[PDB]
RNA sequence: AAAUUGAAGAGUUUGAUCAUGGCUCAGAUUGAACGCUGGCGGCAGGCCUAACACAUGCAAGUCGAACGGUAACAGGAAGCAG
């Protein structure tokens, strides 16, 4: 039901009276393909473990995304740190034009059609992040028509 | 009718981190050259350097329906003779 993506494993450090301790940490991605998407980062001496404790956050941090038959509504950016993220529908058959961080994200929230940009840093948890900024902050038609006071023809007409 | 269907990142500074920032790579292209190799065909292309110097052959003639003419050769006309 829900597809899980492993993005990235790094190992890092930190130094004691004996020398260095090493840890894992996994960033992972889950989403049912169908507008539910959320990220989990894990932390352990080992790598399973860390990806597990990855994927029961990820599966606990969803959120909602109203896509359009598997494409964006309207052109979107994200920010978050030093990562900017430019996303815009495409037609169909173009697939997910995207580098790989964004990739996960879009694919397990259900995203078939997109051209993405990633500008300034392209660290994978900050680009994971400013993806499902943009995603959750993209509006719909029946959401502008509703908080407008307007009916969705009036919104999309002439 | 149709004739804007369009946008991917990665490595490297630290014990580790986030940022900044340069360097490096994956693409496409060429009047190309070189190394190894090489079956056929079609279409195109071929001194980018010395606007350096050039053997030899050819690259601009034609008109006798403008004209005086006859160097040929081809007849016509006169004579002679194997
Ligand atoms: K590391
Ligand atoms: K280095
Ligand atoms: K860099
Ligand atoms: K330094
Ligand atoms: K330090
Ligand atoms: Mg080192
Ligand atoms: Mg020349
Ligand atoms: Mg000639």
């Amino acid at each position: 039901e829900l597809q899980e993506k492993l993005i990235a494993v790094n190992r890092v450090s930190k130094t004691v009276k004996g020398g260095r301790i090493f840890s894992f940490t996994a960033l992972t991605v889950v989403g049912d393909g169908n507008g539910r998407v959320g990220f989990g980062y894990g932390k352990a001496r080992e790598v399973p473990a860390a990806i597990q404790k990855a994927m029961e956050k990820a599966r606990r941090n969803m959120i909602n995304v109203a896509l359009n038959n598997g494409t964006l509504q309207h052109p979107v950016k994200g920010v978050h740190t030093g990562s900017r993220v430019f996303m815009q529908p495409a037609s169909e058959g173009t697939g997910i034009i995207a580098g790989g961080a964004m990739r996960a994200v879009l694919e397990v929230a259900g995203v078939h059609n997109v051209l993405a940009k990633a500008y300034g840093s392209t660290n994978p948890i900050n680009v994971v992040r400013a993806t499902i900024d943009g995603l959750e902050n993209m509006n719909s038609p029946e959401m502008v028509a509703a908080k407008r006071g307007k009916s969705v023809e009036e919104i999309l007409g002439k």
